[PDB]
């Protein structure tokens, strides 16, 4: 909408207070004009029609329980925009400052979040498996990263290319979580998953197998559920990324860690310059090796570490 940029205040899903960029024109709308061509957050009102209505508020204060998922979807989209711009010199998901749109309160008891080809969408959860999913910064960045992937490598959402698509979203979701630097970890969704169980998460990148996800290519899922295991076999790539950054010895193979920032540079370059819609795990290894060679040189530790990490997870 046309209006003037304003700054509201509210509380997110976990009860934390934060400022949000809004737009005033009769109402205060969740429209952040400070980033690209805008970040826009909508109310889906417990229905499945999208996007719903641009979020409107009478007083620019967002402390109601019903407001909390919108506050976080809007704020964490801003953080994710900042990460891609400041760290990778990428302007929104399309590289040309496309407007970023999110809807919250999607459906009833909806235990998921998604990118629908045009926008992000967040359920409220059923209060048992999830609380409102925009409360997880890693979740928000996971979803926006699907948009980045769709505009770049275009990895098809099935089998190995789809597991790479998923891992890219978990990797950058985690790197955004570290960028914001509030309780960062290598787990996925811990802030919104299972409010009655402490210390768990939807997935683990540091130890995927804690939930039965594979941590080696010889344990990959080969069936048809989950689009051929895209959220399962992602563990193999998540583990490799974790090893590249943090190091470790895994199935007897030692990896010298090179840190999160170099992991992000290598995988961002792989995603945007080398991967294609049909890339498999072996082709991802080759893309990461070439990306590290471009950035750091063929004789570099960074290249050696990429090879060690894929060796450790059984990907040649
Ligand atoms: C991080 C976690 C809290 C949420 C995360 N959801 P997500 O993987 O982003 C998923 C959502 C979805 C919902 C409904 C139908 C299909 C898919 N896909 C998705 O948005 O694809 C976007 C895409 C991919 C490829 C090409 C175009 C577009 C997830 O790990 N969900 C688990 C529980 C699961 O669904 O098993
Ligand atoms: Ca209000
Ligand atoms: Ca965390
Ligand atoms: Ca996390
Ligand atoms: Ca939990
Ligand atoms: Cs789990
Ligand atoms: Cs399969
Ligand atoms: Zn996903």
């Amino acid at each position: 909408i046309t209006g003037t940029s304003t700054v509201g205040v509210g509380r997110g899903v976990l009860g934390d207070q934060k400022n949000i960029n809004t737009t005033y024109s009769t109402y205060y709308y969740l429209q952040d004009n400070t980033r690209g061509n805008g970040i826009f957050t909508y109310d889906a009102k417990y229905r499945t029609t999208l996007p719903g209505s641009l979020w409107a508020d009478a007083d620019n204060q967002f402390f109601a329980s019903y407001d909390a998922p919108a506050v976080d979807a809007h704020y964490y989209a801003g953080v994710t925009y900042d990460y891609y711009k400041n760290v990778h010199n990428r302007l929104s998901y399309d590289g040309n400052n496309a407007a970023i749109r999110s809807s919250v309160h999607y459906s009833q008891g909806y235990n998921n979040a998604f990118w629908n080809g045009s926008q992000m969408v967040y359920g409220d959860g059923d209060g048992q498996t999830f609380i409102p999913l925009s409360g997880g910064i890693d979740v928000v960045a996971h979803e926006l990263t699907h948009a980045v992937t769709d505009y770049t490598a275009g990895l098809i959402y099935q089998n190995e290319s789809g597991a790479i698509n998923e891992a890219i979203s978990d990797i950058f979701g985690t790197l955004v979580e570290f960028y914001a630097n509030k309780n960062p970890d290598w787990e996925i969704g811990e802030d919104v998953y299972t409010p009655g169980i402490s210390g768990d998460s939807l997935r683990s990148m540091s130890d995927p197998a804690k939930y039965g996800d594979p941590d080696h290519y010889s344990k990959r899922y080969t069936g048809t559920q989950d689009n051929g295991g895209v959220h399962i076999n992602s563990g193999i790539i998540n583990k490799a990324a974790y090893l590249i950054s943090q190091g470790g010895t895994h199935y007897g193979v030692s990896v010298v860690g090179i840190g999160r920032d170099k992991l992000g540079k290598i995988f961002y370059r792989a995603l945007t310059q080398y991967l294609t819609p049909t890339s498999n795990f072996s082709q991802l290894r080759a893309a990461a090796v070439q990306s590290a060679t471009d950035l750091y040189g063929s004789t570099s530790q960074e290249v050696a570490s990429v090879k060690q990490a894929f060796d450790a997870v059984g990907v040649k």
